[PDB]
RNA sequence: CUGCAUGGCUGUCGUCAGCUCGUGUUGUGAAAUGUUGGGUUAAGUCCCGCAACGAGCGCAACCCUUAUCCUUUGUUGCCAG
């Protein structure tokens, strides 16, 4: 009784074996998905996203495309959203340790 | 006597830009990344960039001298009124 959202078909290879798994087929060389092994975690993935921010935690996006370059700069006064839309700074989530010296050169302004 | 057994004290490359530490990454490791590259500099200097992010020492400056204007003043130097 399950049904895909709006997946049909996406893609020839541009491959990568790992990916075999979620692939149920083939429709003119392009490749099908697997109702069973992409919508059960997809489900997951809305519910514990959820979960983490019932639970107060911290919330980054990724918007490195210039259609979502503004859109992921905000997700409305009612919500907590931080971002990257551009550009990156080296060891800034493993060395922020060291990187809150740059986050206070920019707090600085 | 022995500074090729020593403390202290003093040269030279050179006043050349170079020597390191914390953290994150890499490699089995030595070690690299950083500190290389690009533009630029008197220069690891100043901009740029990239898995590197920052910091310490040297480097610029702080020490010494001299060049000018403006204002007030002075011995045994000076002399416009």
């Amino acid at each position: 009784m399950l049904k895909a959202g709006v997946h049909f078909g996406h893609q020839t290879r541009y491959w990568n074996p790992k990916m075999k798994p979620f692939i149920f087929g083939a429709r003119n060389k392009v490749h099908i998905i697997n109702l069973e092994k992409t919508v059960p975690m997809f489900n997951e993935a809305l519910a514990e996203l959820n979960k983490i921010a019932s639970r107060k935690g911290k919330i980054l996006f990724v918007g490195t495309k210039r259609a979502a370059s503004e859109a992921v700069k905000d997700a409305a006064l009612s919500c907590d959203q931080f971002f990257v839309n551009h550009r990156w700074l080296g060891g800034m989530l493993t060395n922020w340790k060291t990187v809150r010296q740059s986050i206070k050169r920019l707090k600085d302004l």
